[PDB]
DNA sequence: CCGACGCCGCATCAGC
DNA sequence: GCTGATGCGG
DNA sequence: GTCGG
């Protein structure tokens, strides 16, 4: 974190651009020059330096002078200040509420963590479990406690089938020291691009996690995705470990390449490979990789059998999971 | 200058 | 109920 | 906000 400073303020910027303008692409533009500039290897010592970083343009070159110059931005200390954006922006911490149902409680008068704690009954069922673990899901998790949790995961998804493959990615499989939460990828022989060879395969698993008091509470559930809350067991008299945000998804087996490679990411990652897949006439999901016809409609998928094989296609060297987070 | 900017699952809403 | 749009977050 | 074209 050569450059931390600059980076932190492309970071607030971004998030004002997202939670209090509503300009995704705006949003989008300063996590991608914050993530090229925090890759490169100097310590930026002007703007134009900066400006030759594919990312990075005359008006994030302008702030990054006054940056280094000040120490400060105005624009960003104009916004600290600022009580609807405060506001708004504090209010999106919370999982479930967005930009505009943030917009919408500051126009209520609801702006404060007091004021969400005494108005549950106007806050959705994710908004509700996203407030009741508030402080609890602002804290990461150590590696050690990670293994943990894959063993529990991994172990239990045998004691339902072990046919069941259940694999951690996110910044986990990217080999992070510490992780914000725990995405889990599932596949089932039975569940294929070709056929839905058993219902529940999802519940099934979910349904046991909870029986063994692993999985607390659910966000969100549907046939192959689960979004929701777990907590490791605590010893006797230990403290309890914080509750912590757990994503399952269950991808057809034939298609795991495309799967692990896509909830590996990084987000940002991802969003670079495909547009440069996009650049290079492909177009790549989670669950296959596709060639763009004349006219921009994609065609059939193409065979993959490795995560690198997804990268030949579009002409890039491999690159370890590792090596992937930004 | 201009159009494009990755791609998708689930929850909720409106409208029929 | 279904279908499409919008929110939200992955 | 940035970029290829
Ligand atoms: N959630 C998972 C994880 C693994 N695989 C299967 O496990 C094999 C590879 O085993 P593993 O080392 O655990 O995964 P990979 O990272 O894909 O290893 P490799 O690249 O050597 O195949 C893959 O062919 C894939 O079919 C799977 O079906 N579902
Ligand atoms: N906009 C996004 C967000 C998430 N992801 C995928 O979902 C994974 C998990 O999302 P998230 O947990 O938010 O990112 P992590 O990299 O795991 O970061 P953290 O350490 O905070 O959990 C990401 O790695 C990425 O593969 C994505 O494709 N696009
Ligand atoms: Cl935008
Ligand atoms: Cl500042
Ligand atoms: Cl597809
Ligand atoms: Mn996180
Ligand atoms: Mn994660
Ligand atoms: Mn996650
Ligand atoms: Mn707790
Ligand atoms: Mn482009
Ligand atoms: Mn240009
Ligand atoms: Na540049
Ligand atoms: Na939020």
């Amino acid at each position: 974190t050569l450059n931390g400073g600059i980076t932190d303020m492309l970071t607030e910027l971004a998030n004002f651009e997202k939670n209090v303008s509503q300009a995704i692409h705006k949003y989008n533009a300063y996590r991608k020059a914050a993530s090229v500039i925090a890759k490169y290897p100097h310590k930026i010592k002007s703007g134009a330096e900066a400006k030759k970083l594919p990312g990075v343009g005359t008006k994030i070159a302008e702030k990054i002078d006054e940056f280094l110059a000040t120490g400060k931005l105005r624009k960003l200390e104009k916004i600290r200040q600022d009580d609807t954006s405060s506001s708004i922006n504090f209010l999106t911490r919370v999982s479930g509420i967005g930009p505009s149902a943030a917009r919408k409680f500051v126009d209520e008068g609801i702006k404060t963590l007091e004021d969400l704690r005494k108005n549950e009954d106007k806050l959705n069922h994710h908004q509700r479990i996203g407030l009741k673990y508030f402080g609890d899901f602002e804290k990461r998790i150590p590696r050690e406690e990670m293994l943990q949790m894959q063993d529990i995961v991994l172990n239990e998804v045998k004691k339902v089938d072990s046919e069941y493959i259940a694999t951690v990615c996110g910044s986990f499989r990217r080999g992070a020291e510490s992780s914000g939460d725990m995405d889990v990828l599932l596949t089932h022989p039975s569940f294929t691009s070709e056929s839905t060879k058993q219902p529940k395969l999802l519940h099934q698993v979910v349904e046991q996690l909870q029986k063994v008091h692993f999985i607390t509470d659910t966000l969100s559930k549907g046939e192959t995705k689960f979004m929701g809350v777990c907590q490791l067991p605590s010893k006797n008299d230990e403290k309890e470990y914080p509750h912590r945000r757990i994503d399952i998804r269950l991808i057809p087996k034939d298609q795991y390449y495309c799967g692990v490679l896509a909830f590996t990411g990084s987000d940002i990652f991802n969003k670079n490979m495909r547009a440069h897949a996009l650049e290079k006439g492909f177009t790549i999901n989670e669950y296959t990789i596709r060639p763009l016809g004349v006219t921009g409609v994609a065609g059939e998928p193409l065979p993959v059998d490795s995560e690198k094989d997804i990268f030949d296609y579009i002409q890039w060297k491999y690159r370890e999971p590792k090596d992937r987070s930004e």
